[PDB]
């Protein structure tokens, strides 16, 4: 009777996730392990060539790579926002609450999905057209050399769970419906939905990974890791603001971010 | 079945050790707080004058400092109780000795604040084994530095207490907190995860059996671990500010080692 509505919710979220996100984990994995070619950016020259032959839409190199990261993050926010609207009950919530949920949830989701594009050696960029190495990113100067490393460390641990797209679709939804975000006006509806998304995620993981003991608990514990990454990220972005005088963009451009 | 029977046995063991390791339980704390009795009544410290009379009731030169050192001693004592409970956790003492220290190093404060909630309500906190009760306002009324050390704990407490867990639930939960295979610097992560995995199963069954109508309590409880980390970080930072404003205030050696490189 009810275990049916959970599978329906599960399938529904998956389908919606496929529609909203261009580069899925299944695709990114094939590209990454080989069994699928991505242009590789591992040093200054390879970057120079990559952006002149492939011209990635997203003066100093460290500063330009950091900005392309923001640009892509803004692009990603729209995909997540669209995906959110497909979660049963989301659009029916108080409008301000929907905005608050998205405002605080996009960073957690961004790093969660970013892991689907990373391995211990690098990250896929431009919808898989490229692969920027971990070492090259770690070789950037000033405080740019370590803005991505924290995401890599998190990815290696998160990816060990071996979740697939269908697992992630429900996890992303649970992240969005967090009732502890500041400023919420009506927490009950939000938590009632997350509670339903959590039961669906639990069944999904038990069916999809019978051998993975307590994968559910283990995945939920990763929330701690995600928020640490986010808070740490906010603090790095601030320091870049407090200092760094070559970050200037067109006034309209800066408004966009 | 055999499996769940083993998980219930584990829960009983943990609860039994918990009663033996922690003098002041949540059950005793609630009984005092809900003042349903005439013998468990605590003396209430809500201001300076009352504080002065409390010292005569409850059987280094400033108010904030004295209260602060009183907490330092208590947490040091709490660390010793938690360390005693930890040993009862099947498999814990059998792990590499370096990892035992590491697990305790990062787990004691998360557990301390988890358990402290048992002694809190929205208005204050039990002290001196429940004999006294210090109000939230009095504590928030302290000098600029110490004035806001406890507020974050109260905010967590009222929310965590909303879960209405009891001692038997908490015993397995604090056991899970300790057996965290993702602590910084762990040598052999697998044996730790194998134990936590088994504790997580015990906690899951326990919650379902003890709170049948509390949908997804297990998950809600796990998400609370995020709040614990947060309270710990804020506190760590709050201490750095203290040792700079109060060059004359001393921190107990044990706690300094726990916060070191944390
Ligand atoms: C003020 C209530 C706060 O109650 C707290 C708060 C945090 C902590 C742990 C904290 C300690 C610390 C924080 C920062 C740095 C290192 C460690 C930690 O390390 O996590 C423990 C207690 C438990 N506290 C008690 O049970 C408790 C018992 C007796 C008193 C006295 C009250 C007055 C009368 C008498 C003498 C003085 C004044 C002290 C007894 C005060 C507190």
């Amino acid at each position: 009777p009810e275990s049916a509505d959970l599978r329906a919710l599960a399938k529904h979220l998956y389908d919606s996730y496929i529609k909203s996100f261009p580069l899925t984990k299944a695709k990114a994995r094939a590209i990454l392990t080989g069994k699928t070619s991505p242009f590789v950016i591992y040093d200054m020259n390879s970057l120079m060539m990559g952006e002149d032959k492939i011209k990635f839409k997203h003066k100093e190199v460290a500063i330009r790579i950091f900005q392309g990261c923001q640009f892509r993050s803004v692009e990603a926010v729209q995909e997540i926002t669209e995906y959110a609207k497909s979660i049963p009950g989301f659009v029916n919530l108080d409008l301000n609450d929907q905005v608050t949920l998205l405002k605080y949830g996009v960073h957690e989701i961004i790093y969660t999905m970013l892991a689907s594009l990373m391995n211990k050696d690098g990250v896929l960029i431009s919808e898989g057209q490229g692969f920027m190495t971990r070492e090259f990113l770690k070789s950037l100067r000033k405080p740019f050399g370590d803005f991505m490393e924290p995401k890599f460390e998190f990815a290696v641990k998160f990816n060990a769970l071996e979740l697939d797209d269908s697992d992630l679709a429900i996890f992303i939804a649970v992240i969005i419906l967090s009732g502890d975000r500041p400023g919420l006006l009506n927490v009950k509806p939000i938590e009632d939905i997350q509670d339903n998304l959590l039961q669906a995620l639990e069944l999904q993981l038990k069916l999809n990974h019978p051998e993975s003991s307590q994968l559910f608990a283990k995945l939920l514990q990763k929330m701690t890791d995600l928020r640490q990454i986010v808070t740490e990220h906010v603090q790095l972005l601030q320091v870049i603001k407090k200092t760094e005088t070559d970050m200037s963009l067109h006034p309209l451009l800066q408004e966009i971010y």
